[PDB]
C-alpha cells in the first residue's frame, strides 16, 4: 500500500505509527473479504495499534436515497455490516491484531465527546452555506459508485436524495476529524482509499468545524 496525508502534521502523526483506524464500508465495492484481510495485514504490519471503523446505522440512509424501503434497508445495513465485522475480526485476529477493536460509527450516539462533534458538524451544515455543501457532496459520492454499479439504468441523482443521504456524512464525521476524543487513543490516522477534499478545506480553516491536532487522514492505495 502506497499513502499519502492531508497535510504535514499528519505526516508526523504517520511518521510515529502509534494507531491507525481503518474504515471500512460494506456498501463500497472496494471492500471484499480479500482486501479487508490484506488492508489489515497492513495495518497490523505498519501501525503500532489498528482499530476499524464501520459503516454505522445511518447507511440506511444511503440505500433508502436509492430507492430501498426503511425497513429494508435497515435489515441490509445490519447484515452487511455484520458480515464486515467478521470479516476484520478473522483479519485482525489472523494477524496478531485484537478483534474487539472494531465499532460503527453509530456506537457513541450517547458518548459526549460524540455527541459535542456531532454537534459541531451540525451547527456548520445549517449555519453555513459552504460547508452544507461540501457535506452534500460528500454525499453524493457516497450513494453515486452504488447507484451507478448495481442498477441498469442511468439514474440522476436528485436534491431530495443528496437531502436523505447527507445524514450518514454528518455521522460519520466526528471520527475524520476527532476520532481521538472518541476512541480514547493519543492520536490516529483514519485510513481510506478514497481522497478526501473536504478535509484539506476544513485543515485551512475555511468552516465552523476544526481538524484537531492529533487527527489526520490517510489515503492508502494499492
Amino acid at each position: 500500500f502506497k499513502t499519502e496525508t492531508l497535510t504535514q502534521n499528519c505526516n508526523e502523526i504517520l511518521k510515529r505509527r502509534r494507531h491507525v483506524l481503518v474504515g471500512i464500508s460494506p456498501f463500497n465495492s472496494r471492500f471484499s473479504e480479500d482486501y479487508i484481510h490484506r488492508l489489515i495485514a497492513w495495518a497490523v504490519r505498519e501501525f503500532q495499534s489498528v482499530s476499524v471503523l464501520l459503516a454505522g446505522k445511518e447507511a440506511a440512509n444511503l440505500l433508502e436515497a436509492l430507492g430501498t424501503p426503511h425497513g429494508k434497508a435497515e435489515r441490509k445495513v445490519r447484515k452487511e455490516v455484520s458480515r464486515n465485522r467478521r470479516f476484520a475480526e478473522k483479519a485482525l485476529e489472523a494477524h496478531g491484531g485484537n478483534p474487539e477493536d472494531i465499532h460503527t460509527f453509530s456506537d457513541f450516539a450517547n458518548q459526549t465527546a460524540y455527541r459535542n462533534l456531532r454537534m459541531e458538524v451540525e451547527a456548520a451544515f445549517f449555519d453555513q452555506t459552504h460547508f452544507r455543501n461540501a457535506c452534500l457532496e460528500m454525499s453524493h459520492a457516497a450513494i453515486l459508485g452504488r447507484a451507478r454499479g448495481t442498477r441498469m439504468d442511468v439514474v440522476e441523482v436528485s436534491a431530495d436524495m443528496l437531502e436523505l443521504a447527507v445524514e450518514y456524512v454528518i455521522a460519520e464525521l466526528p471520527f475524520f476529524i476527532a476520532a481521538p476524543d472518541i476512541l480514547g487513543v493519543e492520536e490516529t490516522l483514519l485510513a481510506y482509499h478514497r481522497p478526501w477534499k473536504l478535509g484539506e478545506q476544513i485543515s485551512r480553516n475555511e468552516f465552523a468545524v476544526k481538524m484537531r491536532p492529533n487527527q489526520g487522514y490517510l489515503m492508502v492505495s494499492e
